[PDB]
């Protein structure tokens, strides 16, 4: 089973989703630093805000949380893909955490969703994942 790492605040949302997926998941706590040993994705929900044109640079939309927990050179190496949060009444900032993770850890953002989510993404990101895992089955060393 692929590995998962996940925060969320009091408002509790993200980590409703992630009790939903019937997946097993790490989360990063309110303070205090964790490690991990193996490959994950990260889902975040995303902070700060405002802008109506944004740019991936503005400080704020990642948790400081993630940002101390990826400033680990251990767990940033681990670090395989994102799933944000947001809400779509942001605009141009929805779930803007996964564009700044993908861009700026160059990794691929496989998923994004609004609050809790929803049933059909609960479905899409249990199907995205188990696909993404496989896909490193094509990666694999040369036995010769
Ligand atoms: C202070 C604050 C700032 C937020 N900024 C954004 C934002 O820039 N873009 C976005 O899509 N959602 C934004 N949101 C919505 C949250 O990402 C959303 O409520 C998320 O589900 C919270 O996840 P959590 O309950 O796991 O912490 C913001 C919410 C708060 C409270
Ligand atoms: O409340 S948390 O986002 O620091
Ligand atoms: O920082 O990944
Ligand atoms: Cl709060």
């Amino acid at each position: 089973v692929g590995g998962l790492v996940y925060f969320s605040s009091v408002s509790e949302y993200t980590h409703r989703f992630v009790e939903k997926l019937g997946l097993p998941a790490t989360r990063i706590p309110l303070h205090g630093r964790i490690e991990v040993d193996e490959p994950y994705v990260l889902i975040l929900p995303t902070y700060g805000g405002g802008r109506a044109t944004p740019d991936i640079n503005h400080g704020g939309y990642v948790p400081k949380q993630v940002i101390a927990f990826l400033n680990n050179e251990h767990n940033r190496s681990l670090l395989r893909g994102v799933i944000a949060a947001g809400n779509t009444n942001f605009g141009a900032e929805f779930a803007y955490a996964g564009n700044v993770v993908s861009r700026k850890c160059g990794v691929p953002y496989l998923y994004r969703f609004e609050l809790m989510g929803t049933p059909d993404d609960v479905e899409a990101v249990r199907a995205g994942l188990a696909d993404f895992w496989k896909e490193q089955t094509c990666h694999l060393p040369s036995q010769l």
